[PDB]
């Protein structure tokens, strides 16, 4: 309905899956001429075209894009809008897709995150850092347990009792790392309930709410392991209610960007908040300045919108309902062994030639030599696929994945079990 200029040069920024996805959804725009990825990876250059320079080079992405007239940046990951980037762009006058250094330090800093929610009643889990031990001792006597107890410098502990939260902070404080400014405890309130990551896309006080999709973040089948930046996810998420998420938009994301605007950081780009479903409603768990990775892999191939248009639109603070698809998307994350701890490079990936062309394959950490593929990187590659149902898209996914082969890899098989 809307109209903008076509034959746009667009500029991705980023390497990884959530890069191949925004790249290859913003290829089927028919408002883009031309579409370049800085840096990319090999198997983003099949939807676009590579240029060589890092992410953080902001210099170097200034004049490459008043070089080469993009009409369009979008940024990918959050360490150059943390360095700037959009600021740069546009004392350039050039248009760019993402938030202010100011309005990204919603994600840069969780003290600041939780400096806001508080004051402007935003619902997520209790914070409190402390350097004294009596200070967190009183602290921790109020909340009582089960409560979380983080050191620095393994360090996280969920206290199922008071007296071990003590125990843990004192330790925290005695053996954690001695800052300039002295050894430090953060204390949180444990949240129980269903996690789900609910992004947005924003411009001021306007909200355009993406489908929300739920993501895995534990490297190992049942939860278990560290925590990574994502094994798997799928969209939409049958478990979390219209009410839950409802209250989401209402009371949490419109909240945060009038918020952000508010204390004179407007933002733009994707607003992605990490939450928890509990018994008393939805509760922050983080926000993240951009789309998040698998998210955005699950998210994007169900949105029919088209992506550029919707950018556009959003930042024109245009009127704009996004329209999903009724299918649903799961994807599984391919991971170097020992991710996310020390992992080997340079394994033989086989049988990437023989998955169907309808399954949705995002490279992330792969490289291209000799005519074969070799693993590069922690999270290498993520296969999604469509289905008319959860189950379906589940099964379809790990059908899949069977024909890829390479000793170097691991995935986790329970992805979407719980779901169905
Ligand atoms: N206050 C909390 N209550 C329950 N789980 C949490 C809390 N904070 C963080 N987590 C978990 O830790 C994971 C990663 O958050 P983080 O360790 O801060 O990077 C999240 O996906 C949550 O599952």
């Amino acid at each position: 309905n809307l109209y903008f200029q076509s034959h746009m040069n667009v500029l991705v920024i980023g390497r990884g899956g959530r890069e191949h996805a925004i790249a290859w959804k913003a290829a089927q725009s028919p408002l883009v001429g031309k579409l370049y990825v800085a840096p990319g990876n090999p198997g983003i250059a099949d939807v676009a075209e590579l240029v060589h320079i890092d992410e953080l080079d902001i210099e170097a992405l200034v004049q490459f894009a008043k070089q080469q007239a993009i009409d369009l940046t979008i940024v990918g990951p959050e360490a150059p809008l943390a360095s700037g980037i959009v600021d740069r762009f546009m004392a350039e006058g050039l248009r760019i897709f993402g938030p202010s250094q100011r309005a990204a330090l919603i994600e840069g800093s969780k003290a600041f995150a939780k400096e806001l929610m508080k004051k402007y009643g935003i619902p997520t889990a209790d914070h409190a850092a402390f350097t004294s031990y009596e200070e967190a001792k009183a602290y921790i006597e109020q909340k009582g347990a089960p409560i979380v107890i983080k050191a620095d410098g393994k360090g996280v502990t969920v206290a199922q009792t008071v007296e071990e939260a003590l125990a843990a902070a004192k330790a925290a404080l005695v053996d954690g790392q001695f800052g300039t400014a002295g050894s430090q405890v953060v204390i949180e309130e444990y949240l129980e309930g269903e996690e789900f990551s609910f992004m947005a896309f924003v411009n001021g006080e306007k909200v355009y709410p993406l489908a929300i999709a739920q993501d895995h973040k534990r490297a190992y089948d049942g939860d278990e392991g560290p925590n990574t930046g994502g094994m798997g996810a799928y969209s939409p998420v049958p478990q979390i209610s219209d009410e839950m998420m409802d209250a989401a938009l209402e009371a949490i994301l419109r909240p945060a960007a009038k918020a952000l605007a508010a204390e004179g950081r407007p933002f733009l780009g994707v607003l992605y908040a990490g939450l928890m479903a509990t018994a008393n409603g939805p509760k922050v768990i983080e926000f993240n300045a951009r789309f998040g990775d698998p998210e955005a892999q699950v998210v994007l191939p169900r949105l029919k919108t088209d992506l550029v248009e919707a950018v556009l639109a959003v930042m024109d603070g245009k009127e704009l309902e996004l329209e999903w698809t009724d299918e649903a998307v799961l994807g599984v994350v391919l991971a170097a062994k020992g991710y996310p701890g020390a992992y080997e490079r340079g394994a033989e990936i086989r049988g990437l030639d023989r998955i169907s062309p309808d399954a949705l394959l995002f490279h992330a950490g792969t490289k291209r030599e000799g005519g074969a593929w070799y693993t590069n990187g922690g999270r290498v590659l993520l296969l999604a696929a469509k289905g008319e149902t959860l189950a379906k898209a589940k099964e379809k996914a790990y059908e899949q994945l069977a024909a890829i082969d390479c000793d170097g890899l691991f995935y986790r098989r329970d992805i979407g079990r719980r779901a169905i």
